[PDB]
């Protein structure tokens, strides 16, 4: 109950700020993440006994893929534990439990490959799940971990704190598709500008904690350059790899996918923060003024891109 997480100097300062890099040091990722729960949440939230057997047990279900592995969890949420420290009062008790787990559990037992790859191929998890097939699996492991003996984190909720947590977790995790994301935004866009954005309709909630979890998912692109040059390498290792295994099946992928087209990355990457990663931190900013910085670093790195196109890089 006096037990804190304490990090060195550098990481107790650095770990506040958005573009926060977690380290090669794996070792110490949970405590960076326990760290990050008692901070945002209280010491209170959760037995640490259980939420280190949980924090585990997450870190097992995960595999040695390229990008959407243990690390890509653990930054997603210290994403998730940056927008909610600079947005204290917005969010309930509950809300704050449930993102930080949300965001840890998000890409569970992910295999490197898209939901269209695991449509094309007729994977079984494809006829399991029509629609947000890896997220649908995502969330269906999160419960499973939850039950294993020793792991029930939430046990000291009431019943119905315990299924409204379910509830934002599922909904948290679904919203990672980003084929959702697209509509979400719009709808948010007009919710603000008509202003009709009403952070007491649940509905409302809903769609602004779903951007969030895409501002989350997709802060690769918000760190300082060489961190998110250098993991760019990783998503295309697997994207590559999806594209190969589309060749397998007799179907040219996407060029996002085609290694032969290595050389139109810049250009791809270009498209990408311009249809997808500008607008989400924008739209975000617009609903979280504090949110501002991942705006401002999304924006840095899409100028580095353009100086890659133009050979000065
Ligand atoms: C979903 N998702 N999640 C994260 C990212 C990502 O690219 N994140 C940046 C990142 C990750 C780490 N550092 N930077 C994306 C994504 O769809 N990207 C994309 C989206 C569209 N494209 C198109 C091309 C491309 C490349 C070569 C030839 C022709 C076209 N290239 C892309 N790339
Ligand atoms: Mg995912
Ligand atoms: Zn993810």
């Amino acid at each position: 109950g006096l037990m804190q997480f304490t990090l060195p100097v550098r990481l107790c300062k650095e770990i506040e700020l958005f573009h926060f890099d977690i380290g090669p040091f794996e070792n110490m990722w949970p405590g960076i993440f326990v760290y990050m729960v008692h901070r945002s949440c209280g010491t209170s939230c959760f037995e640490l006994e259980k939420l280190c057997r949980f924090i585990m047990s997450v870190k097992k279900n995960y595999r040695r893929v390229p990008y959407h592995n243990w690390k890509h969890a653990v930054t997603v949420a210290h994403c998730m534990y940056a927008i909610l420290q600079n947005n204290h009062t917005l969010f309930t008790d509950l809300e704050r439990k449930g993102l930080l787990i949300a965001c840890l559990c998000h890409d569970l037992d992910h295999r490197g490959f898209s939901n269209s790859y695991l449509q094309k191929f007729d994977h079984p998890l494809a006829a399991l799940y029509s629609t947000s097939t890896m997220e649908q699996h995502h969330f269906s492991q999160t419960v499973s971990i939850l039950q294993l003996e020793g792991h029930n984190i939430f046990s000291t909720l009431s019943s119905s704190e315990y299924e409204q947590v379910l509830e934002i977790i599922r909904k948290a995790i679904i919203a990672t598709d980003l084929a959702l994301y697209f509509g979400n935004r719009k709808q948010l866009e007009e919710m603000y500008q008509t202003g009709s954005l009403n952070l007491n309709n649940q509905s409302h909630r809903d769609r602004v904690i779903g951007l969030m979890m895409t501002a989350c998912d997709l802060c690769s692109v918000t760190k300082l350059w060489p961190v998110t040059k250098l993991t760019a390498n990783d998503i295309y290792a697997e994207f590559w790899a999806e594209g190969d295994e589309m060749k397998k099946l007799g179907i040219q992928p996407i060029p996002m996918m085609d290694r032969d087209k290595k050389d139109e990355v810049p250009q791809g990457q270009l498209g990408f923060y311009n249809a997808v990663a500008i607008p989400c931190y924008t739209t975000l900013t617009q609903i979280l003024p504090p949110t501002e910085p991942l705006l401002k670093a999304c924006r840095d790195n899409l100028s580095q891109w353009e100086k890659v196109i133009r050979g000065e890089e």
